[PDB]
């Protein structure tokens, strides 16, 4: 008898077998009481979540595959889940859990918002799915939090054309954007109407962000459509203010940015790179030799504003966002346009941010000077990114 | 008489005169797994051999006639069509269980010995066969005393957060000294404790029979759960994973999410094809260009804890012990190699420091052979690497 | 994804005998490094000198008898060999370094044919045709 930690109890009876999602939400609430950040479910054992870090669990009795089938059909989206497991679809999706006892917001209600992994996993010579439940901050946050100036934000919101932030996938592109949409629709910015978002995972919501002059609409992209390139076609015959489109990933992701931002949209895009000239350059990468000229113009055309981001730890031992970017004006585009050669542009974009842009190294300097970061953290930031 | 291969005697069995029935196979197959069998080899040519002590050995010198090796084949395919398959062009890997009815574990009910079979096209006396092999696979984590190991070093290797790599050229003794290390960390209190993913090629090792009171596992196989490497671990950051075997290091994108996945919260364990730690460094260093070099070599240091070289050695005995060379990556060392000048010069300084503060190749073999287990010749190899 | 098939294979513990359609050793390892690009190459450069143990190249000459003998250039990667090829700051230069040290420490095709000349296993012209290979 070995066993994980086990809560004490507030509201419920743990059920003999997972039967019903009103038991599955019922624990999950179990375990809010408990302040519990993460929730496991795996086959193997009993329900987890990670209390203050610590795993820990309501009971002893452990989870046969088929609630953990049951569980999974429950925070998954789709249907039969297991049968996209094997096709070695990747299935990250968000999942709500409305608080029972009447525990209401400063409006009305309640609500806690879960991103949930199912992950094959192998136990016992059998595939299984892993479910991972991370709670996720509901409302995007204000500027001052995420450490954006207002000056800069409005610098980023044109109307029309690319904004992207870049960065690695742990460095929290979703964040800054939810944030500088909020600002979006709760000031009065060039960008002002109908804004619609399409999110894999949906993260932030804009329920409780009221504006004077816009609304928004977001949509899941697994879920609600089938893929990014659909959301995207059907944008346009919607009446859009603003696309918040994918991570600019592939040619048919860029292009569709391509075709927004010539429709006359702020396109707000993500882009998986370290860097300015590495988001350009990667970019570019992605169109065929035949096509990369065109392709060149086009992105130099339609980009208004590139934004590579790091999560570095700072003196204190929590993180904070370095941000390297560039705006891309009239002379700046047309300065990338008028090359010798345009295989060059991704160098260039670095000399233009050195010279009119906010560089890595100037933002490690700045930082390292109001005491923000260490000094290596520093170093580190002025020697790449 | 001719050139033979060798023969162990028998152990609780009767050579068959020709095999006739799969429980005389499997009979074989357990007289074979006493005299501890990494692998066993079904080909019409030979006799049956296996990998006893890594060299091979052969219980008789009857010779298996291609009717045999078909019915044996049958067996471990658990397929009629095996041949038909065969020139199908359909690669036939499967998996083949014998119990052995005397042993039992633990705990459990019926003694159980996996091998993943491949049965494979040849070429011989003129035509087409299948020759089949049987890898035994691992059945539990050793522990630590038992796999040459103190519970002091694995703490070592057990930090917060960073990259702990093993390094070495055979799989095997990557996936046992890792398996090892984290059964140790479930089952003892140690500073990496939660949520703990593997991302394994075969599977080797399983977390069935292992105590836990604060930790679980959720392993992924390498190509058919998850496709890439790059995606298990691109899922991992979605896992609130509390420790992350990653599997090997080997291009730039693999160690550069290494860094990632370090650089938040959780350890990172990590195995490389290098002959020693210097050249796992100088190894890992090679993979950047040398604008991004400098980056990666500060990223490497910064999140490396502890780097550990092993290979196989032949004692005097006539068996395979691991040799170990080491280095803990301690703040003081860490330090050091930042503080480096050239920075370039990091491997050799590398070597350097495990000279002075880890366990170097020289010192492991001059402590093996001051001890009965290798002669001066082996142990000489051993200091040269 | 040949050259690194054979690459996993040699770094996972195991000899990888392979042939390549090369004239000799240089041009071998010149030839391996032009299948990766730029961006790879140095991680291609220091994989195919750590695990590269030797190199033979063949050609087929007459004797002078008219039947027809092997000259072989070769060189042997031993652990210094291949130290000595990493550090070479610009591994533009690896392929030239392996003749110089093929030249130094290998088996050449002008020794190869020096050998063969003086044991009056080949004439003097072919002899000169295989020293230039």
């Amino acid at each position: 008898l070995h066993l994980p930690i086990l809560e004490f109890k507030t509201e419920y009876r743990y059920p003999s077998t997972f039967e019903h999602e009103a038991q599955f939400k019922d624990t999950v609430l179990e375990f809010l009481a408990h302040e519990a950040s993460d929730i496991i479910i795996k086959q193997g054992v009993a329900i987890s979540a990670k209390v203050k870090g610590t795993l820990c669990t309501l009971s002893t009795r452990t989870l046969n595959f088929n609630e953990i089938e049951r569980i999974a059909l429950w925070a998954s989206g789709s249907s039969s889940v297991l049968t996209e497991l094997a096709s070695k679809k990747l299935i990250n999706t968000r999942y709500e859990v409305f608080h029972p006892t009447k525990l209401t917001t400063g409006g009305q209600k309640q609500r806690f918002g879960y991103r949930v992994n199912i992950s094959p996993v192998y136990i016992q010579g059998k595939t299984t799915a892993e479910i991972v439940m991370r709670s996720i901050p509901l409302d995007p946050l204000p500027l001052a939090d995420i450490g954006l100036s207002p000056e800069l934000v409005n610098q980023m919101c044109p109307d029309n054309g690319i904004v992207m932030v870049a960065g690695k996938t742990s460095s929290g592109k979703s964040t800054t954007f939810s944030s500088i949409i909020r600002y979006i629709m709760e000031n009065d910015t060039p960008i002002k109407g109908h804004l619609l978002t399409h999110e894999d995972p949906i993260e932030f919501v804009y329920d409780n962000i009221k504006s004077a002059h816009s609304i928004i609409a977001q949509s899941q992209i697994p879920e609600q459509f089938s893929s990014f390139a659909i959301a995207n076609q059907e944008a346009l015959r919607r009446t859009p203010n603003l696309i918040m489109i994918g991570e600019l990933r592939d040619k048919q992701s860029i292009e569709s940015a391509f075709e927004a931002a010539n429709t006359g949209h702020p396109v707000f895009a993500t882009v998986h790179s370290q860097n300015c000239s590495a988001v350009m350059r990667r970019l570019i990468s992605r169109f065929d030799e035949s096509v990369r000229g065109a392709a060149i113009y086009d992105l130099v055309e339609t980009t208004r504003f590139i934004m590579a981001q790091t999560l570095v730890r700072k003196t204190d031992g929590n993180l904070v966002a370095a941000r390297e970017y560039l705006n891309f004006t009239t002379d700046i585009r047309e300065q990338l346009l008028s090359l010798s050669d345009m295989g060059k542009v991704a160098s260039e974009v670095r000399r233009l941010v050195d010279e009119f842009g906010h560089p890595f190294s100037l933002e490690a300097e700045r930082l390292h000077s109001d005491g923000i970061i260490d000094g290596h953290v520093a170093k580190r930031l002025s020697m790449m990114s």
